[PDB]
């Protein structure tokens, strides 16, 4: 219920491909950019913040906290592998 946390954190996750670079897949920038938004909303307000708040803990790096999100998802079952399959 954290309605002005969730509306900056939302697409902070997503920023993160562009903060930390697309990781040399540029060429799929599009495909990344369009996961990161799946895992944004199939996570919650506690879990936005959280995996944000590692990434600006490690801005070079915000694909493990991508990653580590994309696997929870999958590992839920919210998102199939398939999904998500750049990070995952």
């Amino acid at each position: 219920g954290s309605k002005a946390a969730k509306k900056k954190n939302k697409r902070a996750i997503r920023n993160s491909a562009k903060e930390a670079d697309y990781f040399g897949d540029a060429d799929k920038a599009t495909t990344i950019d369009e996961q990161v938004g799946l895992i944004v909303d199939s996570l919650n307000d506690e879990e936005l913040v959280s995996t944000a708040d590692k990434i600006k803990a490690n801005a070079a790096g915000a694909k493990e906290v991508l990653k580590e999100s994309a696997k929870t998802i999958v590992d839920s079952g919210k998102l199939p592998s398939s999904l998500l399959s750049y990070f995952v």
